[PDB]
């Protein structure tokens, strides 16, 4: 059996804000908390929600601790703040870190007798409803109101928390930390500097490319990951070039990213996904440029006729990896009117480099800063933890350990993956 | 002489405390290098050297 499951009402357009937030004043809340960045509050952006919600009259405080990760101990003084206040409406803003630091720090509110671990080991992916979660939605309720366009947080039941002690991760996910109500504004992102739109724009691309050609693909995603990639070959460009002289491209490369999250957040995330998060999680570089490094190489990675040595189930639903990508190629007007296959794959790959030549990125790990000593130390620390981190996944073919480091050393070098 | 082997000493040093051995492996690029170093040129001029 397989689902559809998205927030109840996704409110969506330029000068949307103000006016998504009246009904929450007509109905019927006194009393409210706000997660967000210490970067946004010194900034004029936090008091455009306070000074809506004081004019009427309610109970406002922002918490503006987050770090770029979650470090499991920020959470605890927000549940000790948020009991200690009692609210009953959380507004998240931001991008990534304050979106699941607030489904985070709600989830323990809603149930403050539960400990960190038994959610940790009973709940670590889906596909498996064994047996169910805790009801919740009692006495609080969750806005999602984002700022960077690229990232799909805000629909997606996803969160990532790092331990203190030991370092280690832990990722969470069940279809009850998905938020109520996402805001899909774009006055809040018109003064974002370049390259920060172009790595979100990239991300927007690998999380479009990557969910359409799943295992978990169903029907009820195609059209909106199609939809996703054909919205941004226009006004992505434009977008990364002017800014704010053109108010129009900017809006929609912002919509047809929580687009992409909408179509990700039901057939899930391959390997170039966790390659990214440790990747990123170790060099501290930031996400969003990771994953558009590895993409070309992910995509010759999956591009086989038929290797039978770890395949499963390969006459009874997927077609072929190859002409999901031929249908991407010429979906999107890439092609002849007379063609193969193999050359629809060499004009669809040959033209996001292109792309990503005048979107200004380096051309592999060494040219971002990344020296040969920690690399080729830790190459074998990272080659076999991103296998386990849920990779399992989707992938079309099933990898296994070694085959990861020839990706590993074939980005940091500068070549292909071709065998 | 003298001054020969003091030079060498801290480059010796500089080895084994683990530094990277020019501005580019530390990690910039050539295009924002080449574009802003007649903005620094000067601007390190009359910054108090005096």
């Amino acid at each position: 059996m397989l689902w559809h499951k998205l927030p109840k009402s996704i409110y969506f357009r330029r000068g949307s804000l103000p006016i998504a937030l009246d009904e929450v004043i007509t109905d019927g809340h006194k009393r409210a908390l706000i997660v967000t960045d210490r970067f946004l509050f010194n900034n004029g952006y936090a008091d455009q929600i306070t000074s809506v919600l004081k004019a009427a009259g309610v109970e406002t405080e922002v918490f503006f601790e987050v770090e770029a990760d979650p470090t499991l101990s920020i959470v605890r003084k927000g549940a000790e703040l948020a009991n200690s206040f009692k609210p009953d409406v959380i507004i998240a803003l931001g991008g990534g870190s304050p979106m699941d630091a607030a489904k985070i720090m709600w989830v323990m509110y809603e149930h403050p007798e539960t400990h960190f671990e038994e959610l940790a080991l009973r709940f670590m992916d889906i596909r498996k409803r064994i047996y169910k979660f805790p009801k919740m939605g009692v006495k609080a309720k969750m806005i999602a109101v984002t700022t960077t366009s690229g990232t799909g947080s805000e629909v997606t039941p996803f969160a990532v928390v790092t331990d203190d002690a030991t370092g280690q991760k832990y990722p969470l996910a069940d279809y009850a930390l998905t938020p109520d109500m996402a805001i899909v504004d774009a006055n809040l992102v018109m003064d974002m500097p370049k390259s920060l739109c172009a790595f979100g724009g990239l991300d927007a691309v690998t999380h479009a490319m990557e969910a359409y050609v799943s295992v978990l693909a169903s029907e009820f995603s195609d059209g909106q990951a199609l939809q996703a990639l054909k919205l941004l070959k226009e006004y992505l460009p434009a977008s990364y070039h002017e800014g704010s002289k053109n108010p129009v491209a900017r809006e929609r490369v912002h919509s047809a990213a929580t687009i992409a999250g909408i179509a990700f957040a039901n057939a899930f995330l391959g390997v170039c996904h966790s390659m990214a998060h440790k990747l990123g999680s170790q060099f501290h570089i930031p996400h969003g440029l990771a994953n558009a490094l590895l993409i070309c190489n992910v995509i010759r990675y999956n591009a086989n006729d038929n290797p039978t040595k770890q395949t499963a189930f390969s006459q009874y639903d997927r077609p072929q990896a190859r002409r999901r990508y031929a249908e991407i190629a010429d979906h999107l007007g890439l092609s002849a009117p007379g063609d193969r296959t193999a050359a629809k794959i060499e004009k669809l790959l040959a033209w996001l480099e292109t792309l990503k030549a005048e979107l200004g990125i380096p051309k592999s790990i060494r040219e971002a800063g990344v020296q040969e000593a920690d690399f080729l130390a830790n190459v074998d620390k990272l080659s076999e933890d991103a296998f386990d981190d849920q990779c399992t996944g989707a992938n079309p073919r099933y990898p296994l350990i070694s085959e990861l480091k020839q990706i590993l050393l074939d980005t940091y070098y500068g070549r292909d993956y071709v065998e």
